[PDB]
C-alpha cells in the first residue's frame, strides 16, 4: 500500500487549497508540521465518515473522502502563513489476516506568502 500526495505547494495568503491522498477500509487523517514543532491532527475521519477536527481549525478546514475513486481530500481555506507546514494523509488499518497496518503519505508543502 502507498499513499500519494498532491494539491499543495505556494498560495497567496487567503487562497484555498484542496490536497488530495489516494491510497493506490479504515479511518484516515490529515496531519501537518511545522518548521520547530510537532505534529498536529487537523482532521480525521472513520471509515462510516464521521469526522473530527482541531477545534481552531474546524472552521477553515474540511475533511471527506472520496469512496468511489478512493481519494481523501482536505479542503482549507482563508490560508496565511500560520498555516505553512508539511501536510502529511495516513490510513490506519486492522484487517484479519495482516492485522494492524499504520500508512503514510510522503508529505506534501504548502508554504503561504504574505
Amino acid at each position: 500500500v502507498k499513499l500519494q500526495q498532491s494539491g499543495g505547494g505556494s498560495v497567496q495568503e487567503g487562497g484555498s487549497l484542496r490536497l488530495s491522498c489516494a491510497s493506490s477500509a479504515g479511518p484516515m487523517g490529515w496531519y501537518r508540521r511545522a518548521p520547530g514543532n510537532e505534529r498536529e491532527l487537523v482532521a480525521g475521519i472513520s471509515r462510516n465518515g464521521r469526522t473530527i477536527y482541531a477545534p481552531s481549525l474546524k472552521d477553515r478546514f474540511t475533511i471527506s473522502r472520496d469512496d468511489d475513486n478512493n481519494i481523501l481530500y482536505l479542503q482549507m481555506s482563508d490560508l496565511t502563513p500560520g498555516d505553512t507546514a508539511v501536510y502529511y494523509c495516513n490510513l490506519n488499518v486492522r484487517t484479519a489476516v495482516a492485522g494492524r497496518n499504520d500508512y503514510w503519505g510522503q508529505g506534501t508543502q504548502v508554504t503561504v506568502s504574505s
